[PDB]
C-alpha cells in the first residue's frame, strides 16, 4: 500500500544506526564521567529517552534524547500556582535561592560545565523554554541532555487520575509503573525561573516498548501490530507539514509530543491488539488522524500523566493556530496524504 511504502522510506538504515549510536555513546559517556568530577553533579546517571530508544525515530538516527538524573533524597514539592505540572523543590547549597532549589541555577551550572567539557561536538544556541542542553555531533547528530532530579517518593497528586492504562496494559502494570521514580526537569512555568517540571519520559518508553495487551505483542509474526507504525506516520505527517509551513507562525508551537500524547490516548480508547492489526494499517492510521483532529477542534489534549494539564489550552496555543493545523490535516486526509509523496 501507499502507507506501507511510506513506512519503508521512514526506516532507519542499519549503517546509520551503527555510526550514530557509537558517536552518541562516546560523547555521553565522556560527559557523564566528567560531570561526576563536579561536587554538585557527582551522582549523575544516564536515562535514555525519546523516539530513538522507543524505536519510533523516523528517517535518520539524527536526534537522541537523554536525561542525566540526580537522586535528591528528602525532596519536598510545592505545586506552583495550580499549574499541576510545575513545582518548587525544597554541594547543592550553591543552587538554593532561600529554601528553594532553583531550577535555573542548577541548569545554568550544568550547561556551563558541559560547555567547558566539550570528535567535533558543539553546543547549540540556548533555546528558550527547553529544559535540555543540546549538542550537535559531526554537524549532523543532535543530542538533548536534560538534567533531572529523581524522586523515589509517590507521584504528585496531579497524576492520580492519569496513566489510564488499566483496560489496555492492566491495573497491575499501572500499579507497578506508579511505584517507579518520577523526575523533575528545569523547564520553568510561565509567569518563574525557580520552578521545575514533572517528567515521565521513562514511563513513556516503558509503554512504547511493551505496548500490547498480549505480552507477546510484536514478538512473533502472528502478533505484529501496527501501533508503532501509526505513531511513525502521525509523526511524519506533522514533521512534513511543519517543514512545508516552516515560515507560517501558526505551526510553530506544535511538536511531535502532541502527536505522541494523542497516540497514547488512542491506545487507551482502543485497548485490544485486534484494533491494531497490521492488515488494518490504513484504518488504524485514520483512527489516529481523526482523534488528533478532534483534539484540535475541541482544544483538548490532556497530558497522559497529568490530566488537568491541557497541551491544547488556549493559554498555550491560540485557537487560530489549531484551526490552521486542522485545515491542513483535513486537506491531507481528504486528498490521500499528498504530503507523504
Ligand atoms: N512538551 C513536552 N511535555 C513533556 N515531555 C516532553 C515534551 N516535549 C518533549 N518531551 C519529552 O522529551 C522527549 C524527547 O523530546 P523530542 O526529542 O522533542 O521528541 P521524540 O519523542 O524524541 N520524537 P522525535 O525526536 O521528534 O522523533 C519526548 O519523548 C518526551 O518524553
Ligand atoms: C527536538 O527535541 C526537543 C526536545 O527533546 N525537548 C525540547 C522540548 C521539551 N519539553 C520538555 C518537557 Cl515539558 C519535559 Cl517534562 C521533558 C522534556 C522536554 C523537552 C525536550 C528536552
Ligand atoms: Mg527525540
Ligand atoms: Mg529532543
Ligand atoms: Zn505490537
Amino acid at each position: 500500500s501507499k502507507l506501507r511504502a511510506v513506512l519503508e522510506k521512514l526506516k532507519l538504515s542499519r549503517d546509520d544506526i551503527s555510526t550514530a549510536a557509537g558517536m552518541v555513546k562516546g560523547v555521553v559517556d565522556h560527559l557523564l564521567l566528567r560531570l561526576k568530577c563536579d561536587s554538585a553533579f557527582r551522582g549523575v546517571g544516564l536515562l535514555n529517552t525519546g523516539s530513538y530508544y522507543e524505536h519510533v525515530k523516523i528517517s535518520a538516527p539524527n536526534e537522541f534524547d537523554v536525561m542525566f538524573k540526580l537522586e535528591v533524597p528528602r525532596i519536598q514539592l510545592e505545586e506552583y500556582s495550580n499549574t499541576r505540572a510545575y513545582y518548587f523543590v525544597k554541594p547543592l547549597s550553591q543552587f538554593l535561592e532561600g529554601e528553594i532549589l532553583s531550577a535555573s541555577k542548577m541548569l545554568s551550572k550544568f550547561r556551563k560545565i558541559i560547555k567547558e567539557e566539550i570528535t567535533d561536538v558543539i553546543m547549540k544556541r540556548k533555546r528558550g523554554g527547553s529544559p535540555a542542553v543540546t549538542l550537535l555531533i559531526s554537524e549532523k547528530i543532535s543530542v538533548d541532555i536534560t538534567l533531572a532530579l529523581e524522586s523515589k517518593s509517590s507521584w504528585p497528586a496531579s497524576t492520580q487520575e492519569g496513566l489510564r492504562i488499566q483496560n489496555w496494559l492492566s491495573a497491575k502494570v499501572r500499579k507497578q509503573l506508579r511505584l517507579k521514580p518520577f523526575y523533575l526537569v528545569p523547564k520553568h512555568a510561565k509567569e518563574q525561573e525557580e520552578t521545575w517540571r514533572l517528567s515521565f519520559s521513562h514511563i513513556e518508553k516503558e509503554i512504547l516498548n511493551n505496548h500490547g495487551k498480549s505480552k507477546t505483542c510484536c514478538e512473533n509474526k502472528e502478533e505484529k501490530c501496527c501501533r508503532k507504525d501509526c505513531l511513525k506516520l502521525m509523526k511524519y505527517l506533522l514533521e512534513q507539514l511543519k517543514e512545508r509551513f516552516k515560515d507560517e507562525k501558526h505551526l510553530d508551537k506544535f511538536s511531535s509530543y502532541h502527536v505522541k500524547t494523542a497516540f497514547f490516548h488512542v491506545c487507551t480508547q482502543n485497548p485490544q491488539d485486534s484494533q491494531w492489526d497490521r492488515k488494518d494499517l490504513g484504518l488504524c492510521f485514520d483512527n489516529c488522524v481523526t482523534y488528533f483532529l478532534q483534539c484540535l477542534r475541541t482544544e483538548k489534549l490532556e497530558n497522559y500523566f497529568i490530566p488537568e494539564f491541557n497541551l491544547f489550552s488556549s493559554n498555550l496555543i491560540d485557537k487560530r493556530s489549531k484551526e490552521f493545523l486542522t485545515k491542513q490535516i483535513e486537506y491531507e486526509r481528504n486528498n490521500e496524504f499528498p504530503v507523504f509523496d
